[PDB]
């Protein structure tokens, strides 16, 4: 259990993140995200992505019964994190910090279609930054250094933290701007 966080050095938080708490230097929150709003920690779903995994237009939840709003999708309906092409820190905070297989990160194809759910056809699906976790526990707060590949305005990025001593994943997408 545990989300994409901006609570030291984290770029941007998590979508699911700001159902709870306000955005680092903005104060904006995401609305009308469904009972996950109690429970950011809690967007987990099979294993397997891209091959198998959560289906199409359900990544974004991870199929979750208590997240289903996330799986919205318009230009609109999100609060969007500013972000630059180059190196950039993401940051996982856990309430249960589980053995841990690796994290990836995905980001969308730079023509993604920002108004219709998310699937694999919206995702370069070579992960952009692979982080070993060696399948032992992290700590409770956790910093990757990653290369942000080069977009343009409202961009999506797949966070996958896959939990070595399970068949679970935990799925944060985080909505991005590239532009002002
Ligand atoms: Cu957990
Ligand atoms: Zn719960
Ligand atoms: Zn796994
Ligand atoms: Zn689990
Ligand atoms: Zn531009
Ligand atoms: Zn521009």
């Amino acid at each position: 259990h545990g989300y994409v966080s901006a609570v030291e050095n984290g770029v941007a938080e998590g979508r699911v993140t700001l159902c709870k708490f306000a955005a680092n230097g903005t104060g904006e929150k995401n609305t009308h995200c469904g009972a996950i709003q109690y429970e950011p920690q809690s967007v987990e779903g099979p294993d397997g992505f891209p091959v198998t995994g959560p289906r199409d237009g359900k990544i974004a939840s991870a199929e979750s019964a208590l997240a289903a709003a996330l799986d919205e999708q318009t230009a609109d309906r999100w609060v969007k994190r500013p972000i630059q092409a180059g190196p950039q820190t993401f940051e996982w905070t856990f309430t249960a910090n589980h053995v841990t297989k690796d994290w990836k990160y995905y980001i969308t194809k730079p023509n993604w279609n920002p108004n219709q759910p998310l699937s694999r056809d919206a995702f370069d699906l070579n992960p952009f930054c692979v982080v070993e976790g060696n399948m032992v526990q992290p700590p409770k707060r956790v910093s990757h250094e990653c290369i942000v590949p080069e977009r343009e305005g409202y961009q999506v990025i797949l966070a996958v933290w896959d939990v070595g001593d399970t068949a679970a994943s935990f799925y944060n997408v985080i909505d991005v701007k590239f532009d002002g």
